[PDB]
């Protein structure tokens, strides 16, 4: 998938993806309580 929105799929770290209930920012797809 080119848009990064998973979350019970793949969830890969990598550089492409957003880990389960979480959310993306400026440059990374993760939960807000790294973020907010």
């Amino acid at each position: 998938e080119l848009p990064k929105l998973p979350d019970d799929k793949v969830l890969i770290r990598s550089r492409s993806n957003c880990p389960k209930g979480k959310v993306w920012n400026g440059f990374d797809c993760k939960s807000p309580f790294a973020f907010s």
